[PDB]
């Protein structure tokens, strides 16, 4: 599924991401925009052979099992394919674990490079939340 911006904002808000670990909702929407262009089915392969999955491009090196990232962890205890669902629950719940792990949203490269330090509230501007 390709979410609309506000649709995703609302979904993320419903799933408890607004101000989760201090990260306002726009951070999460911004991260999703730049990680996946709001596409739950996005996948990208990393240089190490892991793959990033879903709307928040959660990687299989650490967070999910895709059966083809040897030596990896599955810290969200999910098949990576669960992160491609139109239902963002699995991605959100995994993202909550990630963002809680001490590095905050810096885990999301796109967030660090394209959202961090910007006016992320713009990403939820106009949305009914
Ligand atoms: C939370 C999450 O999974 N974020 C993704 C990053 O992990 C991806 O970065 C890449 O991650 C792999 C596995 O750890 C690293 O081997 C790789 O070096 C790293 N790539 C970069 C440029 O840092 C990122 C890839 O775009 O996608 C999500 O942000
Ligand atoms: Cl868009
Ligand atoms: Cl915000
Ligand atoms: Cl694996
Ligand atoms: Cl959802
Ligand atoms: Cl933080
Ligand atoms: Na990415
Ligand atoms: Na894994």
């Amino acid at each position: 599924k390709v979410f609309g911006r506000c649709e995703l904002a609302a979904a993320m808000k419903r799933h408890g991401l607004d101000n989760y670990r201090g990260y306002s909702l726009g951070n999460w929407v911004c991260a999703a925009k730049f990680e996946s262009n709001f596409n739950t089915q996005a996948t990208n392969r990393n240089t190490d052979g892991s793959t990033d999955y879903g709307i928040l491009q959660i990687n299989s090196r650490w967070w999910c099992n895709d059966g083809r990232t040897p030596g990896s962890r599955n810290l969200c205890n999910i098949p990576c394919s669960a992160l491609l669902s139109s239902d963002i629950t699995a991605s959100v719940n995994c993202a909550k674990k990630i963002v809680s792990d001490g590095n905050g949203m810096n885990a999301w490269v796109a967030w660090r490079n394209r959202c961090k330090g910007t006016d992320v509230q713009a990403w939820i501007r106009g949305c009914r939340l």
